């Protein structure tokens, strides 16, 4: 729509998956339309999608390097 993005959460020791990263992002007041998790990286990370980078900027800006129940995540744009 007025946008289209992708963000990227992961970080090193977290195996995330989409269940796990989508309770986190509840937590922490994102919601977006998706996320690609489950299948590789250095083992697990997600990245997420939504119409309007206000969600993107939250994010980088509400996850970047957070304890996430005990592990944490690195957050940032992936297609921009």
């Amino acid at each position: 729509p007025a946008k289209r993005y992708r963000i990227t959460m992961k970080n090193l020791p977290e195996g995330c998956s989409w269940q796990d990263l989508k309770d986190l992002a509840r937590e922490n007041s994102l919601e977006t339309t998706f996320s690609s998790v489950n299948t590789r990286d250095f083992d697990g990370t997600g990245a997420l999608e939504f119409p309007s980078e206000e969600i993107l900027v939250e994010a980088l800006e509400r996850l970047n390097n957070i304890e996430f129940r005990g592990s944490v995540i690195t957050v940032e744009r992936d297609d921009n």
